[PDB]
């Protein structure tokens, strides 16, 4: 709904101003980086720059960013994901010079050095030995998605192999960063009560110095994964546990597809608020589970959409599945009720304003599509999501989940 | 009783291995060994090591392409070549008087050999063929590959040495340059001589054409990192294909590596159980209850973490958990420790009979050696037969209740 204002600078840098209004802005920083950027042997890379990314640069200590920041009293955060890493920093409209020229210092100008790398490798495998390996919900999503995918680079989460952090070098970190977070590969978004030709022109002053590479376009990935023929499954036995856990797993359309929508809204009944069909049947009414949740994942490539749920003591996670299973043999079945659509639908109203408020919601929707480039999908949104009828939830219900597209991931003691 | 050897290291790291067979006439084989296979690739860019034995035959310095086969056949000689996971393998059959022309030939494509844009690309189509064929659109091929794909997840052995689709049609003439260059090294070379000829003429014509070949520097070959965690449970798959008409399956049992103690009794427990005429998949599954058509077990003895596997593909109207099922059954009743001392008999009254059949054939012996020359495990080659006839039923069953776990399993599953 609200308007943008977008300008392109002469390196690629896509500068994109979202005007929203109580002097509240939210300076962004993407780059269209992901794990799906990545290989195996040598993943797990596009996290570990997110830690290096601040770090020393020409001008700045190694915690000079995070310090800076503090003093102007802004917040700074940092995400990678399966298909971009975003930085942002949410402060006022004031500190948007600051903002910027921290932003450009490293970008352009970050420098990773030896005695920086070792000590922080150490430390995201110790991310990797407390949050995968001695993890029961960090071990299950981690080993899911070696199951569902066999060949592109969704077989690993952002977090990689151990073996692969093991063995990175300083010059694997520096190929992948000086070919990723090239300014061609990047995009400065600003949302919130800032004047979009002031934020053009200010970040042409820290930014339309800095160059890229090469001339040469950014390596496309390549690694198709090949229609799913069949039911996958993996039994993950792990000492550390005691509860029983369960993934199941459908695959699903890629980012731009018309039915991403409607996922979206299968999601929101099935697995998602306090009223949703996991919630009342596994954990309220029959209580096999403590935990239960859905969430269609919107991934670049092939996507999948992910039901996860943990037991109460003593539960097999047969039971769990198959609980699940019924949950969906209901809903193909068309079992769905004007008011559950209903109030799916008016909760989307609700939940949709919230977000217009918080320049910090905004730009996560745009950061999302802004890297597909599939604006004209956000607006379109809503019209789109309103004028969704039970036939459409049960359409794509009996198209994707398939068992011959699922897969299922017990984990156990 | 096994055939005694000389071996000498060149300066350039090559080793060279002559196993003379007197008890022989004229016949020789000439053996190139290459300590490389699919575990030396990277998913993105695998295939490759199989690629370069396409390539191997193509133009060198002297040679043009297929003037390598025209040579060798023009002399009456044999010269196949295969990948595998961990080892790359070339040998020429052929008398002692085509010795020097053999080496001088594989010194050609050692040291010498031009990987010219205008064979790569070619080439790649057809390999690109053989996956299609063999992999794409074949139930064994695409049960072997998919098993694979399952069982391992990190370790290189994730992929058989065809490698995926997309990255043999993303190759490029650079990838193959660096991964040939890289591996096929002096350092990382055997030439091995079996027959009838002198060892002292083996060294000096080997000497002869491959001392003066040069390795690219001094460092040593990249060692694969990406160890395979433990199975942490059983790990399933199913494969819906429209080509195939008949149910597989395949039920793979993780297992120690190359150089292990119980490999010997893995070995023995195949012939026992999925190998032969008097198998126990054969005179039950396909015999006694023809619910297969074809019913076999196989102890791959890769260099990493390795895999037993038995594979089957059941008669018409059959479906592949029926097979499954009657496979686990067998399993169960072998880990019960139910076998005779007449059957553990025959296994090694075979194994004795072949043994002796290979000492008199040079392609027999050189097969032996290529596999454990690769992995420096002559030892073990010379003790194995000793080992084997030492052989108790109860360590055919300790080894039995060691790996076959369901939480080591993996099955795939190929329908309609
Ligand atoms: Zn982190
Ligand atoms: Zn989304
Ligand atoms: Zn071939
Ligand atoms: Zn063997």
């Amino acid at each position: 709904l609200p308007k943008h204002e977008s300008v392109t600078l002469k390196n690629g840098l896509q500068v994109v101003s979202v005007p929203l209004k109580t002097g509240v802005i939210e300076v962004d920083v993407l780059y269209k980086v992901g794990s799906r950027n990545e290989v195996m042997g040598k993943s797990g890379i596009a996290h570990m720059l997110e830690h290096l990314n601040f770090k020393s640069t020409k001008n700045l200590k190694a915690g000079e960013f995070d310090k800076i920041v503090k003093r102007f009293g802004g917040v700074s955060n940092a995400s990678t994901s399966f298909d971009i890493t975003r930085y942002f920093i949410k402060t006022s409209e004031a500190n948007l010079d600051k903002s910027l020229e921290l932003f450009a210092e490293t970008m352009g100008s970050l420098n990773l050095k030896e005695d920086e790398f070792l000590p922080e490798r150490q430390v995201v495998a110790e991310e990797r030995r407390w949050r995968t390996d001695n993890s029961p919900i960090g071990m299950l999503y981690f080993r899911f998605f070696n199951t569902a995918y066999v060949y592109h680079p969704y077989h690993w989460t952002p977090i990689g192999f151990m073996d692969d952090i093991q063995n990175w070098t300083l010059k694997d970190i520096k190929k992948f960063h000086s070919l990723y977070y090239q300014p061609k590969n990047a995009i400065v978004l600003v949302v919130g009560d800032v004047n979009s030709q002031k934020v053009f022109e200010l970040t042409k002053k820290h930014f339309e110095s800095l160059k890229n590479l090469d001339e040469k376009a950014i390596p496309t990935p390549y690694m198709k994964e090949p229609k799913q023929d069949g039911a996958r499954t993996a039994v993950v036995h792990k000492d550390g546990v005691h509860l029983e856990w369960v993934a199941l797993g459908y695959k699903v359309p890629a980012f731009k597809h018309k039915d991403q929508v409607a996922l979206d809204a299968l999601s929101k009944l099935l697995g998602e608020g306090k009223s949703s069909w996991l919630q009342s049947e596994l954990v309220d009414k029959k209580r096999l589970a403590s935990q239960a949740f859905s969430h269609n994942m919107q991934l670049q490539d092939e996507s999948v959409f992910l039901f996860i749920a943990g037991g109460n003591p003593n539960i097999k996670a047969e039971a769990l599945q198959k609980e699940i299973v019924a949950l969906l043999e209901k809903l193909k079945k068309g079992e769905i009720t004007q008011a559950e659509l209903d109030k799916i639908k008016i909760n989307q109203k609700a939940d949709f304003i919230s977000n217009l408020e918080s320049s910090s919601d905004v730009a996560g929707l745009f950061a999302d599509y802004l890297v597909q480039n599939d604006l004209q999908g956000l607006t379109d949104y809503q019209q789109q999501f309103l004028d969704l009828k039970v036939s459409d939830l049960v359409r794509v219900a009996n198209e994707y989940f398939k068992d011959t597209q699922s897969t299922t991931v017990f984990l156990k003691p």
